């Protein structure tokens, strides 16, 4: 009460946050490129800019949780906190992050096919596994791994970009039981989260599956999770069935396919995210090890 909780209100002044560009809306809320020019002289670092589109009480207090979260993280694989701005003379919040300038990996994917290659595409596989490893360190779930999260700072580097979905492990508990869901990302979900709501570690693993198809479909149209897993189902179906049918065709081992051009190798690393049994799937330290070893024993 008496001593309010410890903030830098002067760190980001918003009279001083320049905008650039809106980079884009959609469930995480907005996001835009700004320049932060306190020396009014044009200059100044370039930031991404979170901010909320629907500024309920509610939304308010979770993304005040995230931005906590983020805070709280310091990997090379995991975007840059900078501060927080408290624009609107201080009664409004704003989340201020580095910026990288290829956007989502999943946009990267499709735009700049003419960089990608599979040596690339396991270096991308690599870093995730070791943002995730760090992720586990804190004992946070990340609830939404999927290549639109993961943002591309350059042809060598990606990093887990957003954390709006994250849920803090229990003390005394290796998962998480989501009691107030909101809008789920199904086709990435496990099936324990998709029938009990429970969130753990090995549920990121299973994501982290989907990501890894995601990667070698090369967002092609037609291949995404959510196409292909709607023409498995029937593509008629529409509401709760399609939540019906999907637990069931995972509980009786329905899979993604094997991309295009996926090596054998990589399907089953993919397959052994999608076990099941949560306590049988690999973790993130057995895939780092996995897929970096994959990437050495090839020829230089
Ligand atoms: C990304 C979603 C769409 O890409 C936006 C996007 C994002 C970036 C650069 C280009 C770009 O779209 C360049 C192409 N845009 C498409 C429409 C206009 C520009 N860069 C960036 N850098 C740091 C943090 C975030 N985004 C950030 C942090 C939290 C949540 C998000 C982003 C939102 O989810 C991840």
């Amino acid at each position: 009460n008496l001593y309010f909780q410890s903030m830098d209100p002067t760190q980001f002044e918003e009279r001083h946050l320049k905008f650039l560009q809106q980079l884009g809306k959609g469930n995480f809320g907005s996001v835009e490129m700004c320049r932060y020019d306190p020396l009014q002289d044009n200059t100044g670092e370039v930031v991404a800019v979170k901010k909320l589109q629907h500024s309920t009480e509610e939304h308010l207090r979770d993304f005040e949780r995230e931005i906590e979260i983020l805070k709280s993280l310091q990997h090379d694989n995991i975007v840059k906190y900078k501060g927080v701005c408290y624009s609107a003379g201080r009664r409004n919040l704003k989340l201020i992050m580095e910026y990288l300038p290829y956007g989502s990996l999943r946009d990267y994917l499709q735009k700049h096919k003419e960089r990608i290659d599979h040596i690339k595409l396991l270096q991308y596989t690599s870093q995730i596994c070791k943002g995730m490893e760090y992720l586990g360190t804190k004992r946070y779930i990340h609830r939404d791994l999927a290549t639109r999260n993961i943002l591309v700072e350059n042809e060598n580097r990606v990093k887990i970009g957003d954390f709006g979905l994250t849920k803090v492990l229990p003390q005394d508990k290796e998962y998480y039981k989501v009691k107030e869901p909101g809008e789920s990302p199904i086709f990435w979900y496990a099936p324990e989260s998709l029938t009990e709501s429970k969130f753990s570690v090995a549920s990121d693993v299973w994501s982290f599956g989907v990501v890894l198809y995601e990667l070698f479909t090369y967002i092609e149209k037609s291949k995404s999770p959510p196409a292909e897993f709607m023409r498995m189902i029937g593509n008629d179906k529409q509401g709760q069935m399609i939540v019906f049918h999907l637990i069931e065709l995972l509980k009786n081992n329905g899979r993604l396919p094997r991309p295009d051009g996926c090596p054998d190798e990589i399907y089953m690393i993919m397959t052994e995210c999608w076990n099941n049994n949560v306590n049988q799937r690999p973790s993130f330290r057995d895939l780092a090890l996995r897929v970096d070893q994959i990437r050495d024993n090839m020829a230089g």
